[PDB]
């Protein structure tokens, strides 16, 4: 009956019951070496890993983010030889589960976005979404040439992979800051959430175009923008009108509609052959339907919030589950760190410059500069795409260049992701109060 | 903006959207001939079938139950030549889905049982669950010998299969009657729900033993009663104490615990080798948990009721999905019809006699006598077990005897399942008012 004892006892039963129930219905998928056993065990390990980082090993002054534990828990499973064969996850299950978690964070960001602030920040959004991304790519190519044997063709390809803000790490931080409030709320959380959502299409277009040259598509990148806007706009108007207050259980009807269409848009676009259209399609759909509701949007986000907590450990467990290749390969990776360090440093400076027009006087520029660091999702999506092509085509010289790209690609998530989440967490309540 | 137009538009969108979403994640399972296409189409056909029987062809006086539509919808799929390979379903996903729906109705029946009435009905419950089951089986064996070539060995086997009350047909009707109330509520709804729950152990024990004799097990049938009581008690006292009001989201925590352990007991018991223990294990577990949840028992009920509505069309659609063998086989089934007709009539008389002790004065006897007719679930599970051994044990003489079991076993589901459900509908509010 004790509160502390009841909480620990209940959770232990509710986790053993989940494994036991699945093992009964499915004959062998829940035994060691099975497909459902790898997913369940990784889900449990990521859950416990986050709890340790913040409740037992919490630093006095800085609150250690739980995102570090989730990546660490997945890293140990993939790299430990004795816990790498009894637990395995199929690539097609990893990719399917990876994209579903991405759509959940996108709809929640757009759904809670305030449209009034977005109207006055039209000019700032395009500058923020174009400045740091393009500038860093050019610097990365120059930095790589003087410190690596990669030519200009492979120098530019690295830059686009490196420079892309991941919404999965900034969006959860912005929403928590906005809920607390600080008496100003100029629109910084809204600006950061919107700008980082559609930055992916710029990066993927350059990577594919550069990859093809080293092996046209310039117009194709523009088409992905048009399709996502048109599909998101037309479908967004059939959610605020057809579902009305007349029907019952409307809370569970407006929640399945937005999430179901978001999943359809993401997976359908990739199948056709123009990925990235669903990246912003689910942003416009939720944003348009978001303005249609002005009384029941409060209870819809609560349903989505519980869903995000389920996919939070699962998403980052999969992200840090393919770093076994570079687990321990000391080959003077100081140059790789040097390229990453300079590129990050240059990105900070340009971000401050791009917001020097008006409004943001002193602290807004500082907070925005340090909030553009995290790089989690897009880096792992196309991190090893180039290396596989080099291996496939039958050559070898290009494979070595691709391996170098992998080292810097995985290094960004390990380094810049946990630091960015930690910095944004404690500096938000200290600059724009 | 119109509710009439909104429901049809909204419901149509919510069914096409579900198919499109599942089709995107799974490449070919959503296409015709796939595994997930059979489950989706069968659920949709059974859904409209229930709506037609009550909104289009509703009789004036007798309300035609949706069960007739659900049984017919699955019947057409399995028998129509052109829609019998376009939609299919694996046996292992039919059996898994069949048992899960059975556990839902058991916990919802046990949860709504009233303890006060059960205390005074010790004598009536045991007599009701023993009288008709044994008496009807004996009459079926005698009638079969004088009207068929089945010897005494096969006569009793047919009787035990034929004599069994299905809880999935009465409990939904009993719960609705109890909720409405009629100013007396002597305990008839509680008597019928409890007595019919544990009637499975006798029917399976007789059928298995009789089949073995024609091919000791009395002791094992006894253990299934003991095992269910022992595990029902220990697992029933760890649910009304640990999950308490201190925990958050307690509504969704107690509903996962009762339903999760009910599924575990049913599937785990079958695997070990003593089925039927989980049938009454989840009945006692849910009843004991109800006694501790004095206040929040009704709040959890709203979630279980919605769960059954999902499995209502799926359960009966699968029930009428294996009648292709006897789709159209005119072989003078009048003897089979005559044997079933006599057995049903004899069952009515004996049930009236068994409850002529006290309490039920005049009208209660008539209502209870006709409320023991519905027979749908247990028949289909063990109906074709005899014929499976006949075509697999190498003997062809016994194949004819097994075929006669299928004719009567499948004929009872078509006839008595809908009539019994319809009979209680228009007779309940006319006898215990
Ligand atoms: C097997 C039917 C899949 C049906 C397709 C899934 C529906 C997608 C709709 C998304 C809306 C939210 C649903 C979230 C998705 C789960 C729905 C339940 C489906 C399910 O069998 O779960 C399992 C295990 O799960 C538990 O750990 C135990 C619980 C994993 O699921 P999942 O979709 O990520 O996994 C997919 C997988 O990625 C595909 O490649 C498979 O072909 C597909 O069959 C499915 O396995
Ligand atoms: C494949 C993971 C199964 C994981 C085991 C399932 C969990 C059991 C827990 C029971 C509590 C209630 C859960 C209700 C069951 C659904 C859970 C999600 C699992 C799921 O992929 O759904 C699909 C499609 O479903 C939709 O129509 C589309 C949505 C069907 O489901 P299902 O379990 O009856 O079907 C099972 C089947 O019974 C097993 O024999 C198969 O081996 C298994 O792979 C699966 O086919
Ligand atoms: C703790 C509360 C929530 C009740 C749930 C208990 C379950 C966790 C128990 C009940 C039956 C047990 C199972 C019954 C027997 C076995 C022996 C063994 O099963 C096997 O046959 C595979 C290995 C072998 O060949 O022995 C492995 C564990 C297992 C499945 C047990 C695992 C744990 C189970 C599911
Ligand atoms: C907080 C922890 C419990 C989260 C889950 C960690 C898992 C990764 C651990 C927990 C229990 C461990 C398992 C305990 C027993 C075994 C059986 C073992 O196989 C043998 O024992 C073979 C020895 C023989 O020849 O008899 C293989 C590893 C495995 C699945 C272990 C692998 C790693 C597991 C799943
Ligand atoms: C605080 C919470 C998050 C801890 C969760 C603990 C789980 C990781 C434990 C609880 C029950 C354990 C399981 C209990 C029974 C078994 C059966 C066992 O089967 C064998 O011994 C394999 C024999 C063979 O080699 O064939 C393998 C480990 C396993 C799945 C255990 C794995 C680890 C489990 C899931
Ligand atoms: C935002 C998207 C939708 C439209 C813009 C796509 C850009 C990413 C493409 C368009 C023109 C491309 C550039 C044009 C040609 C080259 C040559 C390429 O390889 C060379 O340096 C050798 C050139 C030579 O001398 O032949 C280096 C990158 C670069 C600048 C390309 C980099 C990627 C660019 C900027
Ligand atoms: C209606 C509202 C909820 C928007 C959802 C529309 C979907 C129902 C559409 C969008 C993309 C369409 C699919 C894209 C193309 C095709 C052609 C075709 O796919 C194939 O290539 C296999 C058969 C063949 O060889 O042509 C069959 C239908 C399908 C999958 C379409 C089926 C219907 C889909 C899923
Ligand atoms: C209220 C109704 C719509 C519920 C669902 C009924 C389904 C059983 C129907 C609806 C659409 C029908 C399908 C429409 C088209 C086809 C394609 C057909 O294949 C061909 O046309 C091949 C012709 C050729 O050889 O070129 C096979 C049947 C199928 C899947 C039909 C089978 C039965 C379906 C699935
Ligand atoms: C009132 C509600 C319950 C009616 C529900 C209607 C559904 C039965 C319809 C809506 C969308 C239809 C599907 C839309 C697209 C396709 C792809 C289509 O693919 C082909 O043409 C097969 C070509 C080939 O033979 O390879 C087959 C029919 C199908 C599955 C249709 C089947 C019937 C569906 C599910
Ligand atoms: C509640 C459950 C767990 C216990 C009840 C078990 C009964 C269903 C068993 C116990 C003794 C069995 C009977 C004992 C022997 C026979 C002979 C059997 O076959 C014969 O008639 C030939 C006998 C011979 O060789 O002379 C037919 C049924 C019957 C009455 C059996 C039918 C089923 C009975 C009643």
């Amino acid at each position: 009956p004790r509160g502390l004892l009841a909480r620990v006892i209940t959770n232990v039963t509710m986790v053993i019951l989940l494994w036991a129930v699945v093992w009964s219905v499915t004959g062998s998928e829940c035994l060691p070496g099975g497909n459902l056993f790898g997913i369940i065990m990784l889900f449990y390990c990521a859950i416990i890993g986050g709890k340790l980082f913040g409740l037992i090993k919490l630093p006095t002054l800085p609150p250690l983010p739980p995102l570090l534990g989730m990546l660490l828990a997945g890293f140990l499973i993939r790299n430990v030889p004795v816990i790498s064969d009894n637990i395995q996850i199929k690539h097609k299950w990893s990719s399917a589960l990876r994209s579903i978690a991405l759509s959940v964070i996108l709809v929640r960001a757009g759904l809670g976005l305030d449209s009034n602030a977005l109207k006055k920040l039209k000019g700032v959004c395009v500058r923020l979404s174009l400045g740091p991304c393009l500038i860093e790519a050019c610097t990365s190519a120059v930095l790589a040439y003087f410190l690596m044997g990669l030519p200009w063709q492979w120098g530019f390809m690295l830059g686009f992979v490196l420079g892309a803000v991941s919404p999965a790490v900034v969006v959860p931080s912005m929403l928590l800051l906005q809920e607390g409030g600080y008496g100003v709320e100029k629109g910084i959380p809204t600006l950061l959430m919107a700008a980082g959502s559609f930055d992916d299409i710029l990066a993927i277009t350059g990577f594919n175009t550069c990859l093809g040259m080293a092996f046209f598509n310039v117009l194709k990148g523009v088409l992905e923008v048009i399709i996502g806007v048109v599909t998101g706009l037309v479908l967004g108007f059939f959610i605020q009108y057809f579902p009305s207050s007349d029907q019952d259980n409307l809370v569970w009807k407006r929640a399945f509609l937005v999430l179901g269409l978001s999943v359809l848009a993401v997976f359908s676009s990739t199948y056709f052959g123009f990925p990235g259209s669903g990246g912003l399609c689910t942003l416009v759909t939720a944003f348009l339907a978001g303005r249609g509701w002005a009384s029941t949007k409060t209870d819809v986000e609560k349903v989505i919030a519980v869903a995000w907590d389920i996919f939070q450990p699962l998403l980052f467990g999969l992200i840090g589950a393919e770093v076994l290749i570079t687990a321990l390969r000391p080959e003077t990776i100081g140059l790789c760190v040097a390229t990453l360090g300079i590129a990050v440093l240059i990105r900070i400076l340009v971000t401050y410059l791009m917001v020097c027009f008006a409004g943001f006087n002193i602290k807004e520029k500082i907070f925005i500069s340090f909030a553009w660091l995290p790089k989690a999702t897009v880096q792992a999506a196309i991190g090893s795409v180039a290396l596989d092509t080099a291996r496939s085509h039958g050559e070898k010289q290009l494979e070595g260049y691709g391996m170098d790209v992998l080292t810097v690609a995985f290094l960004s998530i390990i380094i810049t992701a946990p630091v960015g989440s930690l910095l944004i967490g404690l500096l938000g309540p200290r600059l724009l109060q």
